[PDB]
């Protein structure tokens, strides 16, 4: 149901009118200085994918709480469903991201030969087939028309393919640490440094952004709801545009190819 307030439904309208008119205007530039690399197509995927899911949102989140607008079980359950399909294509993006940089520090010798152009071509194809294969899927307390059984399926998918990310972040910072003693002390501390600054910003910019939401929606599944966590769930959804804003200024911005082919045009 909508009860948040009425003195707290005049600050999101100007709070989402700064915190959604940059992520517009950043994932598109992003996308005007790209060059293409076969790993320069899952960077690509996931500004695309935070375009889409702050247009359907930020256009549905200002409709339903602040000025009032009613629906029915065919006609709301289809907005529903572009923003479900775009907030687990830029998770499934961010788990091909992972995979590839695992593939280059456990095996540095073959990554000229097993990550090829005709299987990272097809690989995007097999994650926006499988999220709009799971959020048309309804064919059938803060959620109107979802029943229980459901948000114990969505959860248990976006959970396990985030304890794939905290564990292929937590191999690349022991491989390159071992490896820091030999070609360093003996070779002819200096490595491990350099990616132990940018490896730790990417983990706590994640585990505070789909950590607090990710709890709330559980203990609806796990217990009894009450009345004053439905008027908290309303600012615990836009973390998801404070994390499509910072997206790329970790991955496009940290980088030496990106920022000298900007710099020539
Ligand atoms: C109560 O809903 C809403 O009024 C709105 C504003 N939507 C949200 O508030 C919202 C906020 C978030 C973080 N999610 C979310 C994201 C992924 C998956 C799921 C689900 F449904 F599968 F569990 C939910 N939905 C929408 C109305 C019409 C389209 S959206």
């Amino acid at each position: 149901f909508m009860v948040l307030n009425p003195s707290q439904q005049l600050a999101i309208a100007v709070l989402s009118l700064t915190l959604g008119t940059f992520t517009v205007l950043e994932n598109l530039l992003v996308l005007c200085v790209i060059r293409c690399r076969p790993s320069y197509h899952f960077i690509g995927s996931l500004a695309v994918a935070d375009l889409l899911g702050s247009v359907i949102f930020v256009y549905s989140f200002i409709d339903f709480h602040v000025f009032h607008r009613k629906d029915s079980r065919n006609v709301f359950l289809f907005k529903l469903g572009g923003v479900t399909a775009s907030f687990t294509a830029s998770v499934g993006s961010l788990f091909l991201t992972a995979i590839d940089r695992y593939i280059s520090i456990h095996r540095p010798l073959a990554y000229k030969r097993i990550v090829t152009r005709p299987k990272a071509v097809v690989a995007f194809c097999l994650m926006w087939t499988i999220a709009i294969v799971i959020a048309v899927l309804p064919l059938l307390d803060i959620f109107p028309h979802i029943d229980e059984t459901y948000l114990m399926f969505w959860i248990g998918v976006t959970s396990v393919l985030l304890l794939f990310i905290v564990y292929a972040y937590m191999y690349i910072l022991w491989k390159a640490h071992s490896h820091a003693v030999r070609m360093i002390q003996r070779g002819t501390a200096r490595m491990d440094i350099r990616l132990a600054k940018t490896l730790v910003l990417i983990l706590v910019v994640l585990i505070i952004c789909w950590g607090p939401l990710l709890a709330i929606m559980v203990y609806d599944v796990f217990g009894k709801m009450n009345k004053l966590i439905k008027t908290v769930f309303a600012f615990c959804s836009m973390l998801c545009l404070l994390n499509s804003t910072v997206n790329p200024i970790i991955y496009a911005l940290r980088s030496k190819d990106l920022r000298h082919a900007f710099r020539s045009m």
